[PDB]
């Protein structure tokens, strides 16, 4: 999964992700709550208040209206709720015997000349009994004053923040210079609890993420190393710790996130700086009414030019991220994977496709993720492979070709095919996956795709021209009257099954169980399913297809004309080639996927060609 953090499982990591992020959304008190609710409901052609932007970086003295942001009453009341039914609730000082101030929040602060700005929460997870089990430290990073940041124009004061942070340590000792007498305080308070640094939780946003870094660089270090082995998740930073310690999320699109390397300002901190890095999550794009605009983007994309600044923004952090922690998609992902989020406003959100446009990135490598909203929304795929996720709402997808899997969800959803209907193939399992097979052979798995829309020349017919809307029904694809039928299959059952192909072709779906899918002369399309299944090709241009935990299969009678397709599969990295899952058994080859896998028996891996083994 894309969060996968240390070697923590996959679902571990995503509650650390959640949790993190948390804390991360409370740290801030709703400061863009007015204007992401705007934004949500009236666009962004109006662009981004500097405000905004001195209210993240400076801090601010509230909860009142300096404009254009607006109030955000019931705000402070909403951010504590929220973190609390995240399980965490603010730790006092007294609970720490610490002897500084809080503010009416329990916000604690920074406590040596140059970072009595800076802000930290400290709050803490009990169990059902009131125990303490974990500890969650979320920076809300400044600079702060809130006065030198007007005595400049906004840009010069950016690229001047940018600049200091690399020099004289000042990023990496933050931290210890901010905060260092209070999180002894944590160590103390940790340890009377009986908890050690592993049950730590360390984040922030922004400069908030500035310090979670330098908090991992000093973790070795100081506070008698007890926490060295805390977890620490940073969003949207700027600077990368030297250690592995570290999970930087981030938008790709975020000017912000990644704008040093390491703390050095480089020719590409005020421009593109997406290159990628190790402790970072580098292709994610945060689908914004920004990043969708001709308009929008005729200034060169920089830190320097405000409007960029609305992918920095942490409401969509939170809501963004948290539907690919959600997605169906989830555990297919990993750090680097090209994920596009849908985040545009109601109005753009009626008429622009939501698609890789790769602006201001660097080439996206592997097979791309497309997340929804639980709105309406319009998905465009590209001629690569992807992963296309609907979530709620009446979607509309739009793909190029390649291999993919699009879910529909909730709701009424279509899939609007733009060319004939001649040109496809489509079949039916029924156990709800309707495949979709292209004039060059690329293959969709879909599911809740109820209508199908054709560009029929055409007539093709039949009455209707141009554009024609078939209903998905068990029988086929039905224009009110007639039905495209179904290519041929055989279907089994959820038991172990022995299946037989005609000698014209089949799509052979074994479904659950330990099947025997004895295919014939044809060009069969051989779908095991969950289960351990023994396929035979028979003979032809045969295709094996594996989705999902497929199991341990074996494939019979394999030659060149024949094809693998492995298509949203456990254990795949952005351009992975077979040779990196393959071995050899005796005489037979194995292709691992996560714990799935292929033996092709009775062929050498030598002889294996990456044409015939996809893997999306
Ligand atoms: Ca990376
Ligand atoms: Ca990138
Ligand atoms: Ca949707
Ligand atoms: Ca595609
Ligand atoms: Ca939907
Ligand atoms: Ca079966
Ligand atoms: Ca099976
Ligand atoms: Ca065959
Ligand atoms: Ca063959
Ligand atoms: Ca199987
Ligand atoms: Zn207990
Ligand atoms: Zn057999």
């Amino acid at each position: 999964g894309v969060y996968d953090y240390k070697n923590f499982g996959t679902a571990d990591s995503k509650a650390l992700f959640s949790d993190a992020m948390a804390i991360t959304l409370y740290s801030y008190h709703n400061l863009d709550n007015g204007f992401a609710a705007g934004y949500q409901h009236n666009g962004f052609g109006l662009g981004l208040p500097a405000t905004l932007v001195t209210a993240l970086l400076g801090g601010t003295d509230s909860q009142g209206v300096i404009p254009g942001i607006p109030w955000n009453p019931d705000s402070e009341k909403l951010a504590l709720d929220a973190v609390k039914k995240a399980g965490w609730t603010p730790i006092t000082a007294s609970q720490l015997g610490y002897d500084g101030k809080t503010d009416a929040r329990g916000t604690f602060f920074g406590e040596k000349a140059g970072y009595t700005t800076a802000q930290v929460e400290i709050l803490g997870k009990y169990d059902a009994q009131g125990h303490l089990t974990e500890i969650g430290i979320a920076f809300r990073g400044t600079s702060g004053p809130r006065e030198n940041l007007i005595l400049d124009s906004i840009g010069a004061v950016i690229n001047d923040l940018l600049a200091a942070f690399g020099p004289k340590d000042y990023a990496k000792n933050y931290v210890g210079e901010a905060f260092g007498n209070l999180l002894n305080d944590v160590v103390a308070f940790a340890k009377a609890n009986g908890l050690s640094g592993k049950d730590v939780l360390v984040s922030g946003h922004s400069l908030g993420g500035l310090a979670v870094n330098s908090m991992a660089d000093l973790s070795g270090g100081k506070w008698g190393g007890f926490f060295a082995d805390s977890n620490y998740i940073a969003y949207a930073s700027p600077t990368q710790s030297s250690t592995d310690k570290v999970l930087n999320v981030g938008y790709e699109n975020d000017p912000v996130f990644r704008a040093l390397d390491g703390s050095t300002f480089t020719g590409a901190s005020v421009g593109v700086h997406d290159a990628p890095k190790e402790s970072a999550t580098d292709n994610i794009v945060s689908f914004n009414d920004h990043y969708a605009s001709t308009a929008w983007n005729l200034l060169p994309f920089s830190i320097l030019n405000i409007p960029t600044w609305i992918s920095h923004l942490p409401t969509a952090y939170g809501d963004g991220m948290n539907r690919i922690i959600e997605s169906k998609f989830y555990d297919l992902t990993s750090k680097d994977s090209t994920i596009i989020v849908a985040n545009l406003s109601d109005p753009a959100r009626a008429n622009t496709w939501v698609q890789d446009l790769n602006r201001n990135a660097e080439t996206h490598k592997g097979s791309t993720f497309i997340i929804g909203s639980d709105s309406n929304d319009l998905i465009q795929g590209g001629s690569g492979n992807d992963y296309l996720e609907g979530r709620a709402g009446n979607d509309t997808f739009r793909d190029g070709g390649g291999y993919n899997v699009i879910l529909g969800g909730a709701g009424n959803n279509t899939l609007d095919l733009q060319k004939s209907v001649n040109t496809f193939d489509f079949a039916n399992d029924g156990a709800g996956n309707l495949y979709v097979r292209d004039a060059n052979g690329g293959i969709s798995i879909t599911r809740d795709i109820g209508s199908i829309v054709t560009k029929e020349p055409g007539f093709l017919w039949g009455l209707f021209k141009d554009d024609v809307t078939h209903s998905v029904t068990a029988s086929g694809l039905k224009v009110g009257s007639n039905v495209t039928q179904y290519d041929a299959s055989v279907k089994g059952t959820n038991g172990a099954d022995t299946l037989k192909a005609h000698a014209g072709g089949d799509w052979l779906f074994g479904l659950d169980g330990n099947d025997h899918l004895i295919g014939g002369v044809g060009n069969d399309v051989f779908v095991g399913g969950a289960g351990n299944d023994l396929m035979e090709s028979g003979g032809g241009a045969d295709t094996f297809l594996f989705n999902g935990a497929f199991g341990q299969d074996r494939v019979v009678g394999f030659t060149s004309n024949d094809k693998l397709v492995f298509l949203g599969v456990q254990g795949v990295l952005p351009n992975d080639d077979f040779r990196a899952h393959a071995s050899m058994v005796g005489q037979d080859t194995v292709l691992k996927f996560g714990g799935d896998s292929v033996t092709l028996v009775g062929v050498a891996l030598n002889s294996l060609s990456a044409d015939g083994i996809v893997i999306a």
